[PDB]
Parts: C-alpha cells; structure tokens; sequence
C-alpha cells in the first residue's frame, strides 16, 4: 500500500515469468481476471508490470499461475510504471496505438477543449476495456473505450 | 484523389492559419463539421492537418473559414500525417493519451491477442468518438471510443 | 475558452514579442500581474505561452505591454504546452529544477506513494509560488511551493 | 566521505534490494530515516541512491533494513547521481514533475531573475520536504517546498 | 492460439539459440521450412522471433534443430515483433532495406496513394517472397516481391 | 551530371511546389513520368528529391508542371537523399514499410545470406515496381517488387 | 537586469550579427573587452549569448560595434543560456572540450570529491581564463584555468 | 603496449571493483598514486578505465589496491574511453562541468581561435590538475588546470 | 586570423548558394580549387563550411562564383565544423563513410594502437584525397587515403 | 557459408575473449593474421565481430588463441554488423575517424559525384589497410587507405 518500485526491470521481469507459467498452464487473462473483481484490464496492465493488485486479488492471481511469495509480494508493489520498452512501441499492435495518437493526438487536444476545456483528461482517474464486435462488412472491429476523468486547469 | 503530401509542415502551418481565423469567429468544430455528414473528429483531424477531405466538405469547411482556394485545395490533398512535433507529445493534455500508452501498451497488445488473435487493431479502418459523460462523484468524463478492424496475421 | 492551440510556436513568438516590449517598458513581472487577480506566476505563465488568460486579465496586460488585438486573443488561447526546447534545458537556472528532479524524483515518487497512495500529484491541479527568503548564513534562498492535488489511481 | 561512485547501477541495484526489503518488513521511509536527524527526504534519496549517509545514518539504517557491511559502506559513499532511467520520466508519477517543469520551467526561470538576479537556485545547497494538507474541495493536496540557495552568477 | 509475449528479449534469445544449433547442425532456412507448409520467410521470421508458428509446424522444426519442450511452446507465441535493435539497422544487409525506405519512402506513398488511394499497404495481410534471379550483366539479383493487402482509409 | 546537394530542404522545398502545382493541375505521377521512358517510381522519387533526371526528362517533366529554369536544374542535380523527415516515418502509409523491416528485417538478412551469401541487396543497383492486383478475397492488393543486385562481402 | 530571455535563438541571433560586425571591423574579442572592466571571458560570452552584459558595459560594447539601441538592450539581459545547438558539439574545437570530459570527467568527479568532499565545482561562482604558453617541446599551449567556489551539499 | 579494448564495460567493470576495494582499504586516489612518478589525475584516470597504466604502475596499484593478474593486466590495456553513460551525465559533479561547456564552449572556442588560430585545444597532449584554494569570501575553490597542447589547423 | 563562426547555418547557407551559382556556371570543385594552391578536397570543405579559406583563396573563388564581399568574407571565418545534418548521415553516398566506420571503427582503433600506440590519428593534422582508379574487374574504385598525424597519449 | 548471426552481442563478447586471450598471450593482430592469407584488418574486423572467417583461417586463428570449437564456428558465421555501441563513439582514437566524417562527409559525397558520378563508393566490395609512415616534422603518421568499388545509380 505505501510500498512502491524505482526500476520497471524487475517487475517486467517478473511479467515475463508470469507470461510462460501463463503459456504453459494454457490461461487467458480472462481467466485470471476472474474471481477478482476487477477488470480484465485491470488485472492484465497489473500483471504485465504497470498496476499494483489488491493483496487479495495478488494471491489469487498467483495462485492461479503458481507464483511465489515473493513475486505475489511484487505485485502488490505500486510499479515504476511505463510498458513501452524505448517510448515509441516497436510491435505492429502496439504502434497501431501509438499511431491513433499521430493521427488524432491534436484532434484529441482540440476536441477535449472544445467539449470540456482547459485540461486534461485523466490517464489515472481512468478506465478502459476492450469489446470484439462484429463487422457488418464481414471480420471483426475492436471497440476500446477511453474512459478518464476531466480535470480542469485552474487559474490562480 | 490521388494527389498526396509528403511535408507535414504545409499542411500543418495551414492547420495554424485555420485555428487563427477559427478563433476569430469564435466557431466550433462542431460547428465546422456541421453539414459535411463527416464525423466531428475527421473534419477535425482533417483541418489539423491528419486526413483529407473529400471536395465537398473541403468546399463547405472552406466557405466557414474564409479560406481561400488553395487553402481548400490542401485540405482535399493526402496528407503527409504525423500531429506530434518530436515523438512524446509535450503538451499535458496530449501527454496524457500517450501516458495510457505507457501503462497500457502490453495490456491492448495482451488483449487483442487473447480476443481477436495474432494480428492488430486498424487505425485506418477505424474511426474515433470523443462523448462527454457526467461523472457520477461529480465533474465530467471523456469517453473516447477507439474502433478499429481486427486484421489477423496472415501465415503464408 | 474553446479555441486552442496546436503548434507551440506561435504563442512562443508571442512570448518574445511580450519580452522585449517589457524590457523596453522596465516592467516586472509583479507589476503586469498587478491588477489582473491572478499570481504572478500563472500570469507569467500565460506570458511564456504556457497558460491562457482570461479575456479581462489579457486585455489588461495587453494594455500594459501595448499589445495588438491579435495578441490579446493569442493570450486567451489555449497553448500547446511545453516550454522545453528540447526535453531536457540547457539554461542553467532552467536546468537545477530539472537537476532535482535528477536527485530527488525517485525520492518524490517514494513519498508520494508513502503520504497519499498510489497515484499522482496533479501538475493541473496545481498552484505554485516563489518567495525569496533570508539566508541564516548570509545571503537569500528562494521556497518554490509547489501545491499539486493529490489524484489517486484506482482499480476497476 | 572522499570515497565516491562513477556507476550508478551500483546503488540503484543496491536501492532495489533495500526496496524488496524495506516491503518484506512492511516499513516506510519515515520509520527508516527516524533517529538519524536527517530528513526523510534526504534519508529516502540516499536509499534511492542519490545521496551519501554519514557513517551513524548508514549504521542506523542499515541496522533496520538487514543490510550487510557492504551495503552500509556503499550508502556512505558519494553516489553518482541520476536517478532517472533515460531522462524523462515514464512514470506518472514522477512525470508529472517533468511537466511541473515542461509548463512552469521558464516561469521559474523568469521569476528567480526577478527576485534574486542572474544565477541559480540551487539543488545542492537545498531542502525539500513534501506535506500532506487536506484539500478544501474534498481530497488531498502535496505541499511540496524547494528551498534552494541563491546563487548569483559573478561578473569577472 | 491467444498467447503473446511483451518483451522481445525472451524470443530473440532464443532466436540466437536456434541460430547455433541450426549451424551446428548445418541446416538451412529452406530445409527447416521444408515440410511445415509455410514459405519460408515466414518460418524463418518465426525461427528469428517475428511470427509465431502454429503447434505442427513448431514441433516439425523443433525436432529438426533439436529444441526442447519450451522452446518449441514459444515459438509459438504470438511475438514482441521489432528486430532492429535501436531503430535504424547498423549491419549493412539490413541497413540497405532501410535505405530503400530513405530513397523510396516517399514515393512508396505517392504511388500507393495514386494507384489506391488514401490508405496502407498492410504489413500484416502481407507475404513477401525472396526470388534469385539471374543479373543479364553478371552476377546475381534479389527479387523481393512484398505482397500486401490495401486498406483503405475512409471517412467517417 | 556533376553537381550535387549537400542539404537536402532545397529539393524537399522544391518537392513541395511541385506537389503543389501537381495537384492544380490534377496530374498524376504515371502522366508525368508518361515519355520520359524512365519508370513511374523512378520518376516519381526524383520529383520528390531523391534521384536526379537526366536533362531531357527534367525538361519533359518540367513543361508538364510549369517548372521555371532553376527548379528544372534543381531536378538535375544529384540529391542529398533522405525522404525521411526524422528516421522513423510518422506517415501510416510509409510507417508500414517501415513497419516491415522492424518485422522481416532479420529475415531478409538470413535468407539473402543463404540464398546468396555474406554480402548486401543494392538500393542504388535497384529497381521497384508497384502493381496492383485483385485480391481473391475481394478488395485489392499491391504487389511491390524489389529489385535489386547482390553485392557479395569478400575477403581480402 | 531583472528582464530575462526564455528563447536562445533571439541572443543567439544577435550573436550572429555581432560576429559579423566584428569580423567587418576587424576587431578582437580583447580589444572589444578593453575598458569594460570585465574579463574577456566574460565579456566574450556575453556577446555569444551566454552572460548579461551591465549596462556600461553594453553601451561600450555596443559602441565599438555599432550595435542599435535594441541589441545594446539585448546584451543587457539575462539569457537563456546553452551554446551547443544539439547536445553534442560537432566543432572540433569545441568537442575536444567535451573529450575532456569523456575521459576526465570521472576522474574530476572523484577528485573534487577526495579533495572538497560531497558537492560541485559551480558553474556559476566561476571565473574561466585561457592563458597562451609556450610548449617546451615546441608549439603553444593553452592553460585554461576552471577556478569554481566548491559548494558542499548540504544534508538537511 | 599494443593491446587494446574495444568494448568499455570491462574496464568499467573493473573500475567498479577498483572502487569497493579502495573504499573499503579506506585508501585515496592520492595515495594510491603515490610512488608511481604519475599525477594523481593520471593514475585516478586509468583506475577509472579511461587511460593505461604502464606495467610498473599497474603493479605498484594492483598491490596496493590487491588486485588480481587478470586486473592488473586489464588496467595495462589501452581502454576504450568514454566514461559518460549516456553522453550527457546526470551527475551534478560531472553535470557542472558540461554545463561549463553550454555556456563557454563557443567562448572558449572563439578565444582558442583568437590567441591560437583555427585548430584545437589537445585533449590527448594534455594535463590536468586540481588544486584547492581558500576564497577569501569564505569557503574553498577549485582551480582546475586544463593544459592542452595546441594543434593548428593547416590547408593543404 | 581571429574571427570565427559558432553557428553552422551561416556558412552552411552560404554553401546553399555557392552550390547553384556553381551548378548554374557548371562549374566543377576541381575548376574552383585550381589557383588557390590548395587541395581540392580542402577547398571543397571550404565551400561546403568546413574549412576557413586564406584571404587570396577566398577572393579567387569567390571571383569564380560572383560572391559579394560578405560571402568572400564568410569563408575566411573560421566555421563552426560539422556538416552532418544530424549525426547519422542519410544519404547513401556519404552513409557509406559512416557504414566504413561500423564495420572497421574498432579495428582502426585496434591496429592503430598496436602500430603506434595509445593516442589518435588526428583529423586536424590530417589530409585527405580521393583517386579513382580502374577495377581490373570492371568498373572503376575510389581509393580514399586519410592521412593524419599520430599523437600519442603520454601520462603526467 | 550460409549460416548468418542476427545479434551482435554474440560476437562482440567473443570479441572480448579473444581480447583477453590476444592480450595474455601478448600477440599481435599482425601475427594472428599471419598464415591466413588474409588481409590484417579483415582478420582483425572478424575477430571484432564484423566479418565472417573462412573455414580455414578460423581454424588456424583459433588455434593460436586457444579458442573452443563453438568460437571457431562462431567466427564463420556471418556477422551482424556493427562496431559503434550508440552511433557515435566515445573512444578519442575511433571518434577521430567520425570527425573526418563531420569535417569532409559532405566533401566526400561532392568528390565522389564529380568524380565518378552519382552513386556511391562501396563499403562491401571495399579494402582498407592502415600504414605508418614517418612525420617528415618529426614523429610518425598513419595514411590509412580506403578502396571501395564505385557503385552508380541505376535509373529504370
């Protein structure tokens, strides 16, 4: 609760263990994430490094992926957060993320000034989930909501 | 159109040029899309220099803004598209977007994987929402849909 | 209030402008923010294209530093922030508050963690002040307050 | 005390181990630095790193964290300091002082030349201490104070 | 198959591994790939950590390079893809295919836009194909065919 | 041909003009290149500055886009190429290009080495053809030729 | 003196046009020092865009090279300093500087600390002079002499 | 001595073990040079993997510091020199030294030209010393020596 | 001569220039170098920005290439040296150059070391001149022959 | 050989060993190239990680520096080439020959166009050789030669 990280290694390390114990048992995050009351993607950015679970929610978990005490500690640990190995993404998936953002970035900026104002919206005051839907075209789209809270600038 | 960019900087000095005469008329995006059938965020991305209009709108957005005829014609031209001056965005309120990268960069990639297969979310068949919602503890929230197709990896 | 900015440059050229005609007029900083209701440091702020004024405080610095209808409006834009070069300063002045940041920012991160939680300390939700105070071994040291809102991350 | 460091991973390998202890006994950083008479902030950044221990404080601390000779000795020496990965910030948590200084850096700048002169505020002669206050719209606020000596540049 | 690995580290680790054994053992790409019913770009970026193999295809060149149980498991995960170490390829055979992007980059798009239109050509619905053909003035050619899908971008 | 650029903006600018006028005058790149017997790719890269015309191409070229005399020689000179504006595209539509290397880089590198040993594929001894074909699957594809001399390493 | 600068590229443009009135007079940054009462280094850096010149100064400087009252105004303050356009000096001359301190700048670290103890050798408390001696072995040497205030860092 | 490194993470390495040991022998670099007819600046270097011992040295250290064969024989090997992570320290010792640079580097280089000519300051016929002076407003100085031979700049 | 330059763009603008003037005049280096008793290659670096021309070479080509006298002037100034645009070349015909140096870099430094011993070949006592020669295979070569002085590290 | 090596860290540390082999056994790189038939820089650019050995030479140089049979067989391999830790070198001796590049890289590309056309000089159909020849003004000088195949541009 008031433990937290200085070096993302060593939770991204323990992300890599994670993710072959996780191969190896034939797990979906799906899976993991059930029982523990939080979302999918919750639990999965926790996993991957870059949340720190409830301490119930990490024995959970780890028992699930046969975790040690230690890793399950670690967990719990508040990261040193940021997933991005040297700030622009390399893999095709996670670009096409990076890539909205070079596309609509300044939309983004001019939209939420225009329908909120001076400020952000949140990155931590902040949900978001992912939906498979079906293309009425034919294949399949990802819906992912963006869900942060307006937080205006304040003069002073 | 086959007419195309390859300098984001003329597009992007007229998106500046556009924004001064916008804000002299005290207009909206809103407002400015209003009429085309184009979604707010793609006239939007297209007055900031992200996307093209087609000749229609161009004209439509262009008797708005006072823009003169070349001005009309860019707006119609495939831009060169890139929105971010140098990479990471420095500006808070397009940091933050980049910020849910950085946290949730893995978990999109986790997710996508487990829910569509190898493969990515289109950012080109794809298409963006910006709604504002109230916050129920009070305030205002942003929810930003990202939709985008499923493209798998195709094995060959 | 719903026009913003996308392009830091313009309100930096602006800044310049502002700097020389306020070298020119011997002002001060606490004198153009006199008057405005407004600290000096957020008033500077907007000067350095960093913040937006309100209509009646950039009418009156305006006055103040004769500047023209265009500049007024610039100053009620809302920037594209970022007031770094090129990430990381080159001034020296500049440089020793990201120098603290070099020594302390992991310090920072720890003891907000410990104090409030996980989560941030908000740079929106923010006010911050500059006081020159005496030096008991001679000489003055100046308290920088920085007063950011506490925003914590929660789970979903 | 002459001794010093030229690799900070060292103590930053170092600062981990402490962390993983510090979480194993469940302590914070005010417990740690308690009895040393030194502040928490300058105790935590030593354990981070980032500042030397006299030979008491190291002791003392290392004492309480289980620390072999070794250890206690690397926190006496003279680090070489840099406690950012790769010179911004991923974290939210420690970026949003990054932005403090991508919005405020030259406003600080400008007001440290108005209130003192040409020169620098410094971050070696320098205190920080980070107070939690309650917020009087709900929640809670850092009070973060930098108070750094003046130092004037000196014609010659 | 819905698992996927997040740092490259651990696939191109044993890409190196794979590259030894496959020299010990004087194979080439081509005869690995033989009997997998994949072309052999695709076998070999798999081999090289870029795609992943399904489960008959793993355990056919597993058994070829003599690789143990979970090597063979993560071959088949869906990869980190990036395999330019720092963004821009030092060795001189890969360097060239960057090369033809500094030359070609720009008309790559001109042309795809005239042709298409506003869109991509996708690297992911993508086969490419190395061909040796002879040079009419002696010595040897490449015939690189890359092969993708177009996706257009359309209004919304 | 002699003479040669040492700063590339002087053709990206002139790129940029031609762009312009191109796009007045509703041309396509394949009309342009249309008599001068060089291919369309080859034609187009030198308008966008990164290969020189041979005289007579420059002067069919630039009756065809309305050049004056300076920009016809301008077209002539050898180019400081680079298309890139910074390493990495921003553009989706040559990102994907990119995004090619980041995947099959390693790959092209193997099977060159096997197919044709210690050595490198040629950009300058090159040639690319853009085609586009039905997709059976409905849609369409673009199949990008590559073509370019082996050059082999050899010892001395 | 209380006005400040926030953009080096204003300082550094007059730098420019002060070097070029120099050169077109012939004059030696000695000669242009003489009678200001200030160190050529000093002096020197002022017109280079890295110090403030006092008024006097200025006046005289800006007679000899017949500076407009706007430029003698410029001098005059306080700069935002940093003379290497990118980080890393290409000038030869200048990067032997930054040589010194790839080789040596451990072994000042070390040495200040043996010597002084916990601290810097300021930048700011700093007086800087290169001396011209003969080189026994023939030649000339530069002994440039670096006196800083040695600040201790202060625990608190 | 005609054996060289090429990679600086061994003499770095070794740097690192050079310095626990003379930590915990309490030893200083002046002590540790004593005896070698070398200055301290030299010996402090070599130890810190940036100059060569020549063999006796080598030895003479090695006993004080009891280092191994394979050390000794290590600080004997022209190093790979480059002691700087990452181009631009973090360290506020080694830091101010580069500041030194930022706001002198083109004056230094622009008085080297005037008391020398085109050419250089040597960073290879070069000797560096400290000393500590007392200032006589209280407190300690370094004056720091760089005595570089210069090397003109010739036409040929 | 004693004035010199310390921005880069003014002589590097004036190569802008001087390159059309002489594609216009169709002059060749070879033709502008003839008279000044200078090498070509010198005299070239000269142009493009890298070398100071004396005064009798400057007027001589400037006589060739009608430049005013403020031009004549400039390439008598000493220049702030680097013609890299930003570090990395992006032109085949110099990356080449750059590739030479990531494929031998470490073994010029390692056999200069075994056939001279710690130090540098100079790039400032140095000449360069490029021969083409006939390949008996065909086709022509570059022989490329730097020439630099050997000067030794000595310790102190 | 068709076996081909996709990291460079695999050679490079084999590079290290034979280093400390090389150093132990005090041997030359002239001396280990003896009897190879090959060139001492190729032999030593292999060693170094940049260059494949031919069965045979492997072999014999292996037998002069004790190495295992895995090294043997690793020196065949064809290499991912590159020298350079971060693109630019810190090594005085290896930043020298980039400073050449800096200085005369654009002299370089214009020499070569006017002198052989557009194209490029190969670094792969390419010899180097590095020669001491004695100082006519005393001491020595290394006239290091570089003879690359000229390679044109091949329009289409």
């Amino acid at each position: 609760m008031i433990q937290s990280q200085i070096n993302r290694n060593i939770r991204l390390d323990l992300a890599d263990a994670i993710l072959l114990s996780k191969a190896k048992k034939d797990l979906s995050f799906a899976e993991i994430a059930d029982g523990t009351g939080l979302a999918e993607a919750f639990v999965t950015a926790a996993l991957l490094g870059q949340q720190a679970l409830p301490a119930d929610a990490a024995r959970l978990v780890g028992a699930k992926l046969d975790l040690d005490e230690d890793s399950i500690l670690l967990l719990q640990m508040i990261p040193l957060r940021g997933c991005i190995d040297d700030r622009i993404p390399t893999d095709p998936t996670m670009y096409r993320f990076y890539e909205m953002l070079q596309v609509y970035g300044t939309t983004l900026k001019a939209l939420v000034h225009e329908k909120f104002g001076d400020g952000i919206i949140s990155a931590i005051n902040f949900k978001l989930d992912v939906k498979k839907v079906a293309d009425p075209e034919g294949g399949e789209r990802a819906v992912i909501t963006l869900d942060g809270k307006y937080l205006p600038t304040k003069p002073f």
